[PDB]
């Protein structure tokens, strides 16, 4: 009935022994996208680009709801009670309602905008459950609902893209019309709602190692090992000689291993102290990259790789870590200070430095002549025995990803971070049904072009079931925790300012606690 | 639905033996708070003030319903009736109920102001039923049901403060989201209710004691105790005596007692004949405080303490009396003839005078040498055997406090008078939904700015059942009765003159039947 409630508002977490629920209700505006058409777009309907930068698709009138962020879910104190005390968590099941819907028509006269109810209107939702659309979400996109459950947020326009060649399409582009599935229609007085079950997926991995992975010997015993440790008696000539030792407390570095640390793809070192950078330009051409169909893409943000050496914490990878933005922040050329950059500096016990070479290999056959040729490695792949991190996640960034539909993959964790699944939780879309203004009273055959201005308001609620993995240390001294600081300030962190804005200091990671290797 | 109403106008009070049940309906009116927005508040923000003023805070755009007043439940009939029939009552069950909900939305245009009505837009409504929420209840604040029953009345906005350091916040500070809050979501058509069980607290006292307590004893027979009576034989050198007499009817002041009166917390006495007083500004610095973190706070009211001697009305104490305004009365200094000052004359049989000292104390040893030396005591706290009153309360008065959650606590009676509650009614929380205006048909990320103008009214019903404590004295003689005057006056106590407004021409208290000590 148009006076009567579809919903309420349900918006907090519940701590449940090994699970956790969540529930986010916001309010959401709709507009009318593309005066309701779909229209083809391509970097030549943009302005044009260089050849890195081609593409071609399609906008729709369709807008969809996201919500593959942390903080669309945890509060900060919600998120410190996570990282605190547990070493794992994973999503188990979700919840959809969008309820309490009104439609809304607008009148502009010469001077004067009047907003009245259409209480007759509709909006069409469905979700995409057989995976049938091109998927957009776990893209890193904006649009999700704000971390501040009091803001109203604006619903983003849906597009897509396919195969380009240049600004062209080629015969084996897809074009989608989102008017060829069935979806729910409703007037102020429906509601929607549907449940999703997550794919099994590994804990994410909240903890530090406390041991690292060139160090899990006993330092009190020596090994049964030997190694080379001379090949000459001394100076002089014919001094050849073969000499070994046992490998022990003293030279660990030659001590023998069963596991080595995973792979590499390193990255240009850049000094947040702009002094110690070369003098010249470097952002593009000394951007690690890869190529696919004569394209270079960034490898951006990369395999997982610890941000740094110890004591080293000035200097950032070029483009292998995730850079938020502070509150208020522009979109184009803005300071290092109005940026946010994350380190991984918690993984430096299993992954090799981003802006380091792996290794070492030999590169030839000494004799006697040629001396012993070592090079340096830039990019190790996958071996045999090697043991690695992946990226962190955070409070402000992505939760979940779609893993490609291939013959292939490798570890399909998602290089941004979070859980990587073939199906996802479905992409969620909605419309304002158009309304035809007064047509002519003579026939014509052409689709009708004007049409009454409207828009649409409503709720939304998600309800995550998480399901937690406890820590069961023996360690004796206490651990680093995620804490606020006592210290006075003008506002609180993770609070509003005077003019009623929100915003988040810092990003907050999930490695607090620590596990052996 | 829209056109059913969704409840009744229910106003009257039912007798029932040894209850008593009221009921009140009132009209209320709630607007947009902060436009829709959270903001940090402090001393800053207000424009700067002393150390003894400085505060950090937030503010809402909630509202909340406040009943926390006698008169809100109480005619002035029922009052006397009550306190003329009853030593004491207490209150048992509460339920509450908000219905016939309407809101409406403003359009202004050049030169002409339209209000219509939204049939789809909700108010949200949540009770904090698990104290999560600082309490402002108790306080004494303006924004409670009127008095009058057809008075229609403005929702006060809600907020709340945290730890400051002048004007800024500490790391222990805390933020609290009202939207991360599970609340009901009403559209025209639906209702809300609750019901609530009062914790059991004692009896108020409503009644006077006709004995004082330096008078318990029987008037003709003698103590079996003696009490040194001379110390000296006579005038001249070296007359050191001990003599000892027994304590009688002829000497009252000297008798063994069994209990003492309670405690004391001396104030500044003020005439309110002005010419009597010193002609010097003592309003602040003459006044009883209390230091809490370096900040001075007054002594308001302070413990319960007797007014004034006998004979001596004109006298009150600084801050130790509860001042209410008269209907019409000004906010910044006003003449005494203006407000209305309680006293607390009829504890004077056991609580010591608020501007004496509580007595004398020894304060040396006497020899033969040094004379008998005493010292006023200004401030005494508990002794074993003390007894005393708590302070009265009022039909404009507050009724109940929440007692601070604390370690340790000592008669928590609230000093403001009324019933101290470790679990209070709870609060009510109340907000207009957002309903935004026409977005724009680019996706913007920044957060909605431009709402529609709404505003709502509606009914509300609070039912409070009460048990009653019924006299069954001996006294002889009648007994005190609060009445009305007989002689003729322009208009009616209590009642409205001839432009329409409603005043209480008094403070009305509970004491007027007696008991014994």
């Amino acid at each position: 009935g148009v006076g009567s409630s579809s919903g309420n508002w349900h918006c907090d977490s519940q701590w449940l022994g090994d699970r956790v629920i969540t529930t986010s209700t916001r309010t959401w505006a709709l507009p009318t996208y593309n005066n309701h058409l779909y229209k083809q777009i391509s970097n030549s309907t943009s302005g044009g680009s260089s050849n890195d930068n081609a593409y071609f698709g399609y906008s729709t009138p369709w807008g969809y709801f996201d919500f593959n962020r942390f903080h669309c879910h945890f509060s900060p104190r919600d998120w410190q009670r996570l990282i605190n005390n547990n070493w794992g968590f994973r999503p188990k099941r979700l919840n959809f309602k969008l309820f309490n819907i009104q439609v809304k028509e607008v009148t502009d006269n010469n001077g004067v905008k009047t907003i009245a109810n259409n209480l007759t209107s509709t909006v069409q939702v469905f979700t995409d459950s057989d995976y049938q659309l091109p998927y957009v979400l776990g893209s890193a996109h904006e649009g999700c609902l704000p971390p501040f459950p009091a803001d109203v947020f604006m619903i983003p326009q849906y597009g897509y893209l396919t195969l380009n060649d240049g600004s062209q399409a080629v015969g084996r582009s897809s074009f989608y019309c989102l008017e060829y599935f069935p979806s729910q229609m409703l007037r102020t007085g429906n509601n929607f709602q549907f449940s999703y079950e997550f794919e099994n997926v590994p804990f994410h991995s909240s903890y530090a190692h406390s041991q690292s992975l060139d160090r899990l010997m006993n330092p009190l015993i020596d090994q049964y090992l030997y190694y080379l440790s001379k090949t000459i008696n001394g100076s002089g000539q014919n001094q050849q000689t073969l000499k070994f030792s046992v490998a022990g407390p003293s030279n660990m570095a030659v001590q023998g291993r069963n596991y080595i640390p995973g792979p590499s793809y390193r990255q240009q070192r850049v000094s947040t102290t702009v002094t110690q950078n070369n003098n010249s330009e470097f952002a593009w051409p000394g951007a690690s990259s890869w190529a696919l169909n004569g394209r270079n893409s960034l490898m951006n943000p990369g395999p997982a790789m610890a941000s740094h050496k110890e004591g080293e914490d000035r200097f950032f990878p070029l483009s292998g870590s995730l850079i938020f933005g502070k509150q208020g922040t522009g979109r184009d050329n803005v300071d290092a200070d109005k940026v946010m950059i994350t380190n991984e500096e918690e993984i430096k016990t299993t992954n090799p430095v981003a802006t380091e070479s792996y290794g070492q290999v030999a590169t030839n056959h000494q004799s006697a002549k040629a001396q012993a040729q070592t090079g340096w490695v830039q990019n190790q792949g996958i071996l045999p025995g090697m043991v690695w991190q992946d990226r962190d996640v955070y409070l402000q960034g992505p939760i979940w990803a779609k893993i490609p539909h291939t013959d292939g993959n490798f570890h399909p964790s998602p290089l941004m971070g979070g859980f990587g699944m073939k199906h996802p939780p479905p992409q969620i879309l909605i419309k304002n049904t158009p309304v035809p203004a007064d047509p002519p009273t003579a026939f014509n055959k052409d689709k009708l072009n004007s049409f009454i201005t409207q828009y649409s308001t409503g709720q939304v609620s998600v309800e995550i079931e998480w399901e937690l993995q406890k820590e069961n240390s023996k360690r004796w001294n206490p651990e680093i925790q995620y804490t606020s600081n006592y210290y006075k300030s003008n506002n609180v962190e993770f609070a509003v300012n005077t003019e009623g804005v929100y915003s988040e200091p810092r990003p907050i990671g999930t490695r607090y606690l620590t596990r052996n290797l």
